[PDB]
């Protein structure tokens, strides 16, 4: 924990990076953190409570996961393969949606959710009701990513959103049925193999959502079980100097530093 600190402190001089780490228990309780407060634009890692908001329209029956979304050309925007791949058919349903949302990070499949579930607006009203009170979704993909330096549209903070993570997973918010489907599908995701999970233990079951944008951004959020300790973890960084392959490197090693903290409990 000092060595938390230290450890993320050297990492941010020498990458010339700013490293934003929440971890929290079930209950939301703080665990260890690091400039946990500080707004960082959030970009694809939204799609985890984007896809928790649809869930909790399934659970009510607000919302049917087989009701097909019918779409054109005009739906694609860059990194869609899934939506591209589906287009001759002409539809997704809202689960596929969703699935590709949370595991390819799928944005075509991301804006034909957020059409359904009311926009930009809608998704804040989600965070509120969990009792999120920071995080903002303003403007769909992918211009919600632009990370334009001092904007405050799009961002969360670290802690806010662990709180978040931990209030879909641990908090009951969701349903046990859809509760378990998510937090497969985030296990199963197939964007963060070389990211936090490849920072941590082989052994603790873990799944995240990333994100990646504009200016140097590079996220991480999910959940990890350590045996039988079960946390909830967000990372925000932003590295406008190091290449891609370098900031999946700086999260892996975000990793290892909790890594580090953990094992020492």
């Amino acid at each position: 924990k000092l060595t938390f600190k230290t450890d993320l402190e050297k990492l941010e001089r020498e990458k010339a990076a700013q490293i934003g780490v929440a971890i929290v228990d079930p209950q939301g309780e703080i665990v260890a953190g690091h400039r946990m407060a500080q707004r960082f634009a959030m970009c694809s890692t939204f799609k985890f409570p984007l896809a928790a908001l649809v869930f909790e329209r399934i659970d009510s029956g607000t919302e049917r996961g087989d009701r097909k979304l019918s779409y054109g050309p005009d739906m694609i925007v860059e990194w869609s393969p899934a939506t591209e791949r589906f287009l001759a058919s002409g539809h997704m349903t809202v689960l596929e949606a969703a699935q590709a949302a949370v595991q390819l990070s799928d944005n075509g499949a991301t804006n034909l959710l957020l059409r359904e579930i009311g926009g930009p607006a809608a998704m804040t009203q989600y965070f509120r009701k969990i009792g999120d009170s920071v995080s903002r979704l303003d403007r769909k993909e992918p211009e919600m990513g632009d990370n334009t330096p001092g904007d405050l549209r799009d961002t969360t903070t670290p802690i806010a959103m662990a709180r978040t993570v931990a209030k879909v997973l641990y908090g009951g918010a969701l349903t046990s049925t859809s509760t378990h489907t998510i937090e497969r599908w985030l296990i199963g995701n197939q964007t963060g193999d070389a990211t936090l999970r490849a920072g941590f233990p082989k052994d603790w079951v873990v799944g995240e959502k990333t994100g990646t944008c504009a200016n140097g951004g590079r996220n991480d959020i999910g959940f990890f079980k350590a045996q039988e300790r079960d946390y909830a973890v967000a990372v925000y960084t932003t590295a406008p100097k190091l290449s891609a392959v370098e900031r999946d490197e700086l999260v892996a090693s975000v990793g290892q530093v909790i890594t580090q903290l953990i094992l020492s409990t």
